[PDB]
Order: structure tokens, then sequence, then C-alpha cells
């Protein structure tokens, strides 16, 4: 739905996009993508799902969480660096799969979030994904680095042929994890997207693309079929965690899709909190690695996340609006504003390692005040005038 | 009010109104129906009692519940039909009785909703107001399929007589099962109304006891439910005297305020029934404030047999006539099968309270009042800016 | 500070003022005389103490309340008069002390209340104010009926000759009790009021007139100087209720004087129901009686606090505006609107008389959710754009 | 920025600021400080980190404490002294530290501090910041009083001999005891200041351990607090090594995000102090988002032995200087001794936490995201209109 208003934002765009230096946090990143993107890429990117409350709760629940940091340690030299599936990472997040990044970055797509996650001091993880505008050949060969590791995002199809070849394919082309994606089996509804193609069924939301007959005989199926250690992609109950286990399955990602499949799934968040102990009462801790994502925009969620036990945290949405102003040196960008909002914590935390990121660094006795207020009371409001403040003379 | 102005409201409703497959959850239907209908239909409709916390609380405690969803079921198939009152349904939902349709709708009125309820794919049950602008037999037969179920709604009379009669007729009639309403011994205070317009009735006997739905259950062989039920206790007082159902109701936040959402009075007496094999003997529906698939979700994984809905037909209902019930239908259909599979279950006897999280139920807070000066004073942070222009 | 503008508001009052008979609830004649009041008139009334949160929580709390109503009950006639201070009253409310209601009524003030309670089919008590514009005498006289019953509300001087001057006097004119109010040894700073006289220490906000001295055994020698029932008011904890019954005087009003004394003071309805099931615990219950004050509005407000055990429910402000928007009349309409109210919500939570209101009618399982959220994220919630509702095409 | 614009500050702060007699409360020269003070003056005394929630939950939290004051005492007389690290003190209160005050003040910066410290009737402790724009001795000597009290807050530097230097400059100079301030290793994200400008200091040791404040207890005959603590256990740790105090801060929000308010961690440690017999042996004092009489009054409930103030004196000064300053003071006293009688105490000792309905305390919540389309479409109740016109 497009007005030529194209060249409101080609202005915009005109470097009245402030200086990639000048840019403090993630939150900028997005409001400037705001602005600036197709009304589609910005509907595509920032929607969720119904009544989007997942989504926004995904963030909050992190909110629910304060710190207990340790005061009078030596806190000079600080590590972020630790193991993820196998690989030695520079840092404790990773860029989550995410599709169609031609929206936001119509010259490059993918390949300029593999160059962002690889050409820097500072490497990250990066996760492609199905819905990629680019093909993983592509992807993979624009990687700057060796050393940068790359993991791929599968939907199994319902035509099993297209997925053993594609998995063949990218333990080919040297990906180092798979992630089977377990939440989409009906596409959720994103109702911002639909708003602008309507002015501007059920079976509808089925695909052969993704086989909503997937089954956990399938993940143990696949675990035969490739030596890639596997990780279940969108895990949102601990039960489904302990299943998981026992299948013997590498990892598993506790998410909700970024709030664009159930609406009233839980914060990943909280979903962790929950998990890791019952996985130490039984042992599994260290057989499993969990991964959380959703709604993590500073590092002290990152964090909060790490002292309950994530191996990693994946971001979606933030990678995608760098990506969509600023391309390759935006994604970068971006992963110094997360590295250094975690370096700075920690110290403030007064631990110096990610390892050394414990539950008792946490005050976890509030992370159940999940409220929903009683309906207030407009009248008594509307009439109720609050105190002022003094009001200077004016002469 | 209504001034002559209500041409630019003839101007809404002109072509003007969105092509129906434009229309894409309730709400839609809502937001249409305020902006058309006269001041009169909104206020009859929109209202609820006094402060109209009981009214938005119904649908706000829904979202004290969260889901645990599995996941790797293989959720290809679904189905979401049950049975409600002894007969088979299409969905487990069903429209809720609603007084004076023809306020919004005036040319077809609650016939119009008898056709959306049957004229496509999915059959809906519908339960007939005592207080519908058509009579029961002129709904009944403009009704377009004979598999559509349809329920009366009751208010008992003072005089008795009045009411012997309209049970054998409406049995004659064919509907389905009797709604006894015993939330209204009194009409709600709705100021909306009111305000446009600047508590006993004949019509609705205030002294209804248990005694007299005794007296009803000899006197008819249609299976009665007791609608408008508030508390636990009651819920088991209708299963001693062996009622058929139950609607955990307060009748869309229209007469009582501070009465409790149906939902949480539902999640408090399911358990209670359990503990006392009632679960099968009674019956228990739950209306007020359903707005969405997951909200129907909820409701039945808790042990609801069927769960209504009164406002958001009528809205439809208000602005595209049968078509639009028959769409809202659809909405609310589609919402719930894709939810289903989310949720990773099949068939609705499969939705069950571990598929819930329950812990944050009882998160009913109400803050402290703001700090005004603090807050006022206070600037919070700022986005990154946009270069000069 | 009133302006000439001063002819703004009596336009207002010209019977652009609707017809008493189109006002619906206890808010609109606030919303009225919120409009229509001198500025400091206005202050003065709808004033409370610093933040004004005490204010506001006394409102609030009772939505911390809801209901579990009886249904199938025979609730033909139901009746709302019941006993205060061993008179039979038409009514479960009494009009609470306020003082200089010639602010608001220049020509009537007090005597328009005593007139608005008196008058009609439906008396209600009358709590007369030291504080009142009108006298004692004027205000007795000015009572229409022989059955109305008014109180007496009253502050001790430090000068004891006085007040027991003033004790004899209002005995001898016919008050049926004295409510001694302890909760305002000093002066509550009432803050819009004095941003109105500054443009426009410490021991300033004490005064002779109300004795900070005032103690346990004054209250003992006021028991003896006096046959008149004698009620505490401004009690704040339930250790002072415990203590009111140790001295036997008649009654206790749970009050923080409409928040307009000590902020972060708690809602008299969670310290009556605090303080009931504790009176219970030690046979005390049926020989203090417990009023209960403060942001009371609607009947089902009065229903909760009879639930509680409170004996009765006063009310300030609302009776204040009523009569400043519509003197004697507006008062009687006050009294009519909140009866009816009473009466109506009792049908529907199926009870038919006062006796019948009790703990089981309530769901208190919420009544301890007093909450303050963590201070929300602006950036976040800036960013965030929420979901839409379809337009109209307009043409 | 910085426009040449600042003529209308330059008007705002002339004769247009209101007399200081009607500033009612600390707010008021908040608000005044903010519409008069520079941008950066503005950005780097308001500042918070990052999102700025703890900055704001420091205040907030002290809403989540309710009182249940005693009636029918006689509170006639009431008595606010008490004693601070071995010193008699007019009020419970003091002024923190908190540097460059010659942005907002420039002709006489944290020099007016000290003078309205004890320019007046009561007399208030000063901390002394390591980032004052005058120097300790310029600021020691322009107070008026030689009743008045001063301490001094040190950042330990990574070359100890200059922090060897300053312990024993400041030692001569008078300060009666020494606060360490410990939750600033690497200094926080203030990003308002950042955008307007648009870790690791050698001014601050990273490496700063327990064993540094052993080595500084024997090299030292003044009192030492830690300033900065964030949980119990380190609470305990500071009583074990033996220091005289320890302020529980976050350093007004400035330092780490989502670290709790000071109030809630002292509500947790007295308890545990006491289990132990410590709470003698250590001073705990307490600072962050304290603008009330009654918050100060929470603090010295709860067993703080007094509580600081940063921003309210930085804005007082910032308009009115040395003046705002003492009237701030005035304020302050006055609001603690008012609430007091309504309390029913009349000394500091009779602070205890029996007056304090502690029963919410824990009540720190985040509401589930609002249902944006239901409350878009929903029309709240309106209030009866007045007539034509
Ligand atoms: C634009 C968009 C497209 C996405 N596409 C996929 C996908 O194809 N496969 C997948 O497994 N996850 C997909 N995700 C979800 C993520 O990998 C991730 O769960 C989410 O972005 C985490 O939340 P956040 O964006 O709030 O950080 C997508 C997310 C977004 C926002
Ligand atoms: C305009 C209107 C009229 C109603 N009339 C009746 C009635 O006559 N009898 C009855 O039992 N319920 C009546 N109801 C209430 C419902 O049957 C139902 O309990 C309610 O609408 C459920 O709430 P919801 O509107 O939020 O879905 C009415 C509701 C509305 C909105
Ligand atoms: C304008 C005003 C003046 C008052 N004057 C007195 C007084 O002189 N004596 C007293 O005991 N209470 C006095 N009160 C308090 C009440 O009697 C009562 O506690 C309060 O009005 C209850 O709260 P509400 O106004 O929210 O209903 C006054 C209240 C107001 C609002
Ligand atoms: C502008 C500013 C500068 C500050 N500088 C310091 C400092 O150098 N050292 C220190 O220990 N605290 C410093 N503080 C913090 C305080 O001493 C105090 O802990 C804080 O201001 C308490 O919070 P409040 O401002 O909400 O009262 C500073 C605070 C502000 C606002």
């Amino acid at each position: 739905g497009e007005t030529k208003e194209d060249i409101a934002r080609k202005e915009q765009l005109k470097s009245l996009l402030p200086p990639l230096d000048n840019i403090i946090n993630l939150y900028d990143f997005e409001y400037l993508a705001s602005q600036t993107l197709t009304k589609q890429a910005w509907a595509y990117y920032s929607s969720g799902a119904n009544d989007e409350v997942t989504h926004r709760e995904n963030h909050n629940a992190y909110h629910r969480i304060f710190f207990k940091p340790k005061i009078l340690v030596d806190v000079r030299k600080v590590d972020i660096s630790t193991d993820m599936l196998g690989s030695h990472v520079d840092v404790p997040f990773y860029v989550s799969a995410t599709g169609l990044c031609k929206l936001g970055n119509p010259l490059e797509g993918e390949k300029d979030v593999a160059r962002g996650c690889g050409q820097g001091v500072t490497k990250v993880p990066q996760m492609i994904s199905t819905a990629a505008s680019c093909s993983p050949e592509e992807i993979i060969e624009a990687a700057p680095s060796d050393k940068q590791i790359q993991w791929y995002q599968l939907y199994v199809n319902s035509d099993r042929k297209i997925t053993d070849d594609l998995v063949k394919n990218v333990e080919k082309l040297g990906v180092k994890a798979l992630f089977v994606t377990v939440d989409a089996p009906s596409l959720g509804q994103r109702e911002k997207d639909m708003k602008l193609k309507f002015s501007n069924g059920a079976s509808r939301a089925l695909s052969k693309f993704i086989d909503p007959s997937l089954t956990w005989k399938d993940i143990e199926e696949l675990k035969k079929k490739t030596k890639l250690p596997i990780v279940i992609k969108g895990v949102q109950r601990t039960e489904d965690v302990i299943k998981a286990a026992e299948i013997g399955v590498s990892g598993v990602v506790l998410s909700n899709h970024g709030g664009r499949q159930l609406d009233f799934s839980r914060a990943p968040i909280e979903v962790l909190a929950e998990t890791m102990p019952i996985l130490e009462q039984r042992n599994l801790k260290d057989k499993l690695e969990v991964f959380v994502d959703g709604g993590v925009r500073r590092g002290t969620d990152v964090l909060k996340a790490l002292c309950l036990g994530a191996k990693g945290v994946g971001l979606g949405r933030p990678f995608l609006y760098a990506n969509s102003c600023y391309g390759r040196n935006g994604v970068e960008k971006a992963i110094e504003i997360l590295r250094d909002e975690i370096e700075m914590s920690m110290r403030l935390l007064g631990v110096t390692s990610i390892a050394e990121l414990k539950p008792d660094l946490l005050d976890l006795s509030t992370l159940k005040a999940r409220t929903v207020g009683v309906p207030n009371d407009v009248l008594y409001n509307e009439v109720y005038e609050g105190p002022t403040l003094t009001e200077f003379e004016d002469a």
C-alpha cells in the first residue's frame, strides 16, 4: 500500500539517518526502521499473532526479575565468551532465524547479516532461515570468517525428500547445527499484515512447506540421518524439554516464535526459570543445551537468561531493524551495543565470566507477579484532579 | 439525541462499510457498529451495570490464564465438534440471548441471526431472547437448516399462567432446551442508556426460588439450564435439584457490578464438581467477555461444555446482517482450529487443565494510586532522532 | 484567586445546571461542583494530604473485593434499615462531618444538609462538624423531623472548659452521639489549597483548637462527664480498635479523615477486614460498633463494608458536592441515589436485610493485591505500535 | 544543543521564578530546575542508567509500604534528632554526594550546599563528592557553622598513592567520616547525556576488594562506610570485616539497572542483622528516590540510621542556591515532624517496624500487556453534562 511517499521515506533514508556512531541502543534501530521501512516490510517484521500479548510479554517478563549484585569484587577483566553446540563463541547471544531480509535490505538481505556477524573483532553465531530471501549457499559464502559460526533453521517439508536433500546440502556447506522449528505447524495470524492486504478457510494456514504432522518420531529419525547437532526450536513447556532430553537431541530453544504463533504462550524467560531446576532434579542439565529467545533488547536481559542456565540467547527483530537501516555495519553495531551492555552489567553484577552467572545473582521472588488489574473506575478518575507543580510567574 | 446528523451515519453504513471479507476479528465488527448504530442502539448493546467493571473484567480475566502448549504432535487434522444438551454441535460455542436486534438490524432483526447461524458450512446453536424484537415462531422458521439447533431463554413471569403457556408453546416450536435467567430479579442500572434518555418488572418475577425450578422440571421434558450462576455453591445446588446445566454468567456485566468473571468461577467450581462426581451430572456453560478463539479454548480446557457470546454477534448483525453473523461464526471457528493446532491437541475432549498455566489466575490486582507529581516532572528516555532536514 | 470568571461560573450555575432528576450517580454532583465552585471552595473540599494516595486508595481498595451473589432467592422485598448507636435508622449510611459548607452553599450551608437528611421519605443520620459555618443550634433547629438523627463531631480543645461547655450544650440541644476526632492532632498538609494562597514552621500546623496532647485517659474522663454514646473517629489500626473496646466506649470510626491527614494510612475497608475477625476472636464484636468512611461512592461499596461487619458507612465529599450544586434537594437526591443503589445490589446479591449481609457474600481472596508496578519501559512502549481496527472506506 | 534560545531560560530563572516561600515540596524544585537548567546540566542530574527502571523503582517501592499509625498519643512535642556515625544530628536525613554543582549553580557550586546545610536553625550533614566542582577545602570552610558535620565520599584510585594522600588530606580538614563508593567500578551508561553529546576510569579502581577496605581501616581513624551495597550478603560482609556503616544504594539508579530499591533491601537485611546481634555493630544508611517525609519515616521505621537525598538538593541549589538548599531542608524537616505526629510517636528511637504495614512490600508487579483492540473500541462511562448554552 505504498504511495509515492515512498519518497518521504527516501528522504528519511537519505542520510537524514543519523551516523551509525550515534546509535545508543537497540531501540534506536527499531525507531528508525519504523519510519523508513516499506509499510509491508514493517508489517511483516514487527507484527505478532492476534492481540500480540505474548510478543510484548516475552520482553516484559524480564522485568519481573531483579539483580542481587556482588560488590567489592575484582572486575577489571570480564570475559563474555562461552560455548554453544560444541563451538567456542565470542558472545553469549546469537542472531535468530528470520525470513525475508530483502524486504528491509533489498540489495544484500541475509548476506549482510552474515557479514555483520563475522566481519568485526566480535563474531556472533548466525541462524540461517529457511524463509531467507537469499540461498544458504549465498549466505554461507558471504561469511567473512572461517571462525564465524552459522547454524541452519529447518522446516521439515511434507515431502521429506526435499528435507533430506536440504539437510545433506547444508552439512556439505558447513553449517554447524540444525534448528528444527516445531512451533509453526499452522501459520500464526498476524493481523497488521492482513489489514494491509485487505484494502491496500482454516486449512489455508496449513502449508506443504511446513509439515503439521511432524512428530517426536521424526526427530528421532532425523537424528540418525545427520551428524549435525539438532536443536528443537519452539519449546513452550517443561514436559517437552524433558522429552527432548529423552530422545537425546542436543538442545532446545525455549521460544514462541517472537509472539508470532500462539498468543498466550508464556514468556520463555519464565519457562526457563521453571525448567532448569527440574533439569537438575534429574541429572539432565549438562546433557541438553537450553537456548531462549523473544523480547531480548538489553544486555541485562541476556544476563538474566544466562543466570537461569540458558546456554545462549537469541534475538530476531533487533538485527532485522539494524540490517534494514544500515546493512552489514548496522548488524555489527548492534553486536557491539549488546556486547558492551553485557560487559558493563557483568562488572556491576560482580562477576567476570559466563560460567559465574548463576541463579543467586537474581532476585526471583516476584517472577510470578504477572498481573491483570481490575478495570479502572473511569468516572472516579475522570473527575479526580491530581496535585500540581508551582507554575512560574509569567511576566 | 438523534439529530438529522444521522445521515453522517447513513453515509458510514453506505458502501463506506468495508467488504465483509476484510473483517479480521470480532473487534472490527464492534468498531464499525459503534460508528453506524443509533446512539440508543449503541447505548443499549454496549452498556453494562453502574461502573462497568464486571463487564470488562469478564474479558480481562481470560488474560490471567496462559497456555502450556504441546509441540511435535500431529495436528494436521483437528475436530472442534462437541455435544451440548444431548445434541451434537459443529462448534464449542453458541449465540447467547440478547434482546432487541431490530434496533441494529431493522428489516430482519433476530431472524438474520437464525440465518447466519445456519446458512453456511458451520451450524451454531442460537439462544432466543424473551426480549427479542421478533417472535420465537418468526425466528425458528427463518432458520435455513433443520440440522441447526435452537434454545429458548425464559424469564418466568409473576403471572405463572403466562410462563406455562410460553413453555408449552416453545416445546411445540422445536427448541431443544430451556435457559432460565436467574440473575435479573431486578434489572441492572445501565447508565449510558439513562444519560441518553434525559426496577422491579412484571415480566420478571423477583420471587423465583429453587422450588420453582423443581416445579418447572416436572412440567417440561425440555432440559433446563439455570442461566446466571455466579458462585460455586449454587452450581452445586443446581446439581442437587438435578437440572441439566448452568451458565456461569453475570448477564454480560449488565446486572451486579463486582460479580466475578465467569472464567474465574469456572476454574473454582470444576475441581469441586470433580471432588463430588458431579462433573458429568451437570453441563456447565460460560459466557461474558469472549472475543477470541483462545478465550473459548481457555474455557473448554477448564471444563466448560460450551461458551456463549452476546455482543459480538449483535454487532456483526447490526453491520452486515445474516452475512455478518455467518462471518463472525467463521472468524471464531478458524481462531479455535488454528489455536488448537498450536496448543497441540486435535479434539475438544483433549482440551484439559494441564494445557493451561493457572498459576496467576488469582492475580486480580488494584495498583496503589500513581504519584502524580513524581510522574509529571520525570522525563522518560528518548529515541535517537533523524538528522536536520 | 477568582477572576470575574466568577461570571463564567454564574452562567454554569444558571440552570445550565441540568435538572436534579437528571443526576444518575454521586460522580455527577462531583463533576458539576468542579465546574461551578469557587477555586478555593473546590480546593478545600476536594484536596487530600500531600500526594493524595490515601485519598484515592480509600476508594480503590473497595475494588479489591468482589461478590459471591446468591441466586434463586426471594428478593421481592428488601429492607435496608438498621440501628446505629441505639437509634433506629432508615439506611446503613450517614453524612460524615465536614467543615465550611457555606463555601459551597453560601445562603444555607449545613442547615441545608440537615434539611436534605430529614425532609424526605428516607432519613439519614447527620454528623455535625465543629468546623461548620453554621452553629449547632442553627443546624439542629433546621432539622425537619423529630425522627431524624443528628450526631456531633468534637475536637477537644487545649482549653478543656470550652470542650466541657460544648459537650453540655450539644446534649441539651439533643444530638444523639459524640464523635471525637483523633486523627488530626496536627493539620494535614493539603497542597492544592496552599498552591492557591501562595501566588493567588511545623508548630504552625498545631492549634489550640485541636489538642495534640489528647490521650486515652481523656476519653475515659469524657465518658464519665456525659451520657451520650461516644465514638472514636479516626482509628487506623486494629490495636486501637481493641483499646477502644477496653475503655468501653460505644464505637470507633475506621477513618483516615478522607485522606486529608496521614498519607499512606491504609484504606479503612482493609482495616475493617482485618479488624472484625480479630474482634470475634475475643467476644468483642457486639460490644463496639464499627463505622467506616472514605472513598465510598457506590452502593456496592456500602454493601462491601456492611458484609465485613461495619455498623454504618459515612460519606463526606459526595454530600458537599450535592449541597454545593443543589442545596437541600441535592442532598436528598444523593440520599435517594445511594438508597436505590443499595437496594438494587442487595436483590442481586440475594439478601433482603442488613443483618443478612455477611462475609461469605464476598470474595476476599484478592483483598491484599495492593500493587505497585515496576516502572514501565518507555523506549519499548514508545516504538511499539499496537494492533488497529479496520477503517471504513472514506469516499 | 544550547541554542541562544537559552535567553528563554534566562527569562525563566529571571524574577519569573516564584518566591522561595511559595515552594511547597521537593518536586517543585525539580520542576523549576527542569525548565531553567542547561540541557547538559539537566541530562547529567536527572539521568539514570539504561532504561532508568531502578531510578524510578527506588521511589515507587516506598509506595509498597503503608502505615499503621497510633492515635490518642500525646504528640504535642516531637523530636527528630538522632546520632549518625558517632556524632549528634538535628535531622534523620543528609545530603548525599553528587558531582558538578557548578553546572546548575555556576558562581557558588557545592559551597552553597554547605551554606544551606548550616545557615539556619536546622543543621544537616553534607557528603562531599570526589566529583565536586569545588575542592573539599573550598567547601569545608564556606560552612557558616562549626556545629555542622561533613563527610567525604571517596573513589579509591588505581594509583593508591593518590588515595592515601586524599584520605590524610580530608582527615586534616575535619571530615567526620569516609564514604567509600563501591557500586561504580565501571561508570553506568546514562543515555540522556549521550544522546545530547551526539567505561573503565583511572579515577575509579575496578579491582577494589574487601581486603582493600580492611587495608583502609588500619590507615585511617575516620569511620568507614561502604556506600553502594545492594544485597544482604554484603551487608553481613561489611559487619564481619568490622566497618562502621553501609549505604544501601544503587547510585540513584545511575549504575546497574534492575538493582532493587534500597528500601526493599533494607527490609530484608535488618531482620537478618537482628538474628545475628549485628544491628548495633553496623550503621545502615539508605538513599535513592527519597522525596517525602513519609519516605524517610518508612526507612527509619525499618532500621535505617539515616537516609540520603541526592537530586532534590541539586535542584533546589540549581534554582535558589544556598537559600533553596536551606528551604529544601525545611520542607523535609516539617514533613517528618508533621507525619511523626500523625504516626503517633515522638522520637526517632520510637520509629519501629510495628508502625508499618509490610504485608504488600513484595507486590512488585508487571502487568500482562494491555488488550489494545478491546480497549480502543470500549467506551467508558460519561459524566452528566451541563445544559445547552
Ligand atoms: C520477521 C520474522 C520472521 C521469522 N521467521 C522465522 C522462521 O522462518 N523460522 C523460525 O524458526 N523462526 C522465525 N522467526 C522467529 C525467530 O527465529 C525468533 O523466535 C524471534 O525473532 C525471537 O524474538 P524477537 O524478535 O522478539 O527477538 C521469525 C521472526 C520474525 C520477527
Ligand atoms: C443487548 C443485550 C441484551 C441482553 N438480553 C438478555 C436477556 O434478555 N436475557 C438474558 O438472559 N441475557 C441477556 N443478555 C446477556 C447474554 O445472554 C450474555 O449473558 C452476555 O451477552 C454475555 O456477554 P458478552 O456480551 O460480553 O458476550 C443480553 C446482553 C446484551 C448485550
Ligand atoms: C471538606 C472536608 C472537611 C472535613 N472536616 C472534618 C472535620 O472538621 N472533622 C472530622 O472529624 N472530619 C472531617 N472531615 C472528614 C470526614 O468526616 C470524612 O472522614 C471524609 O469526608 C470521609 O471521606 P470521603 O469524603 O471520601 O467520603 C472532612 C472532610 C472533608 C472532605
Ligand atoms: C548528578 C549526580 C552525581 C552523583 N555523583 C556521585 C558520586 O560521585 N559518587 C557517589 O558515590 N554517588 C554519586 N551520586 C549518587 C548519590 O550520592 C545518591 O546515591 C543518589 O543521588 C541517591 O538518589 P536520589 O538522587 O534519587 O536521591 C550522584 C548522583 C547524582 C544525581
